[PDB]
Order: structure tokens, then C-alpha cells, then sequence
RNA sequence: UCU
């Protein structure tokens, strides 16, 4: 457990699978990428990606905004 | 701000 990113504030339109892959995919190798609206999951294959990935990109702009990046509690 |  602990190893999927959650982001809570994509946009609604124009965001791809592949967008979500060329932000996270240095921090550790993704398994899957689920887009459910604004939220956005990404499955890596470890606990420490998901804290790089939350560490490094919350710094950051990613379609124009903040992304509320999180460890995902999800089931 | 959790399919």
C-alpha cells in the first residue's frame, strides 16, 4: 500500500493519460493511470515514488495550476 | 481532496 499518487484538481477537459505519464513517470516506473474527472490516480510499483512525486511536483505548474498532489487512501 |  501507499504506492499511488492521488491528485485531486486536474482539469475537466483536455488532460490525457500521456499528460499525467510525461509529469510522473521520473519518479519511478507507473503501473496504471486512472482519470476519474478532476481526480487523477497513478499506480507506481513503490512507496517512495509517491513521495518524490509529491515532494518535487507540488513546486510546480502543471496545466496552468497547482495540482493538489496527495498519497492516495483510495480502495 | 480519493475512482
Amino acid at each position: 500500500m501507499k504506492s499511488r499518487l492521488f491528485i485531486g484538481n486536474l482539469p475537466l477537459k483536455n488532460v490525457s493519460k500521456e499528460d499525467l505519464f510525461r509529469i510522473f513517470s521520473p519518479y519511478g516506473h507507473i503501473m496504471q493511470i486512472n482519470i476519474k474527472n478532476a481526480f487523477g490516480f497513478i499506480q507506481f510499483d513503490n512507496p517512495q515514488s509517491v513521495r518524490d512525486a509529491i515532494e518535487c511536483e507540488s513546486q510546480e505548474m502543471n496545466f496552468g495550476k497547482k495540482l493538489i498532489l496527495e498519497v492516495s487512501s483510495s480502495n
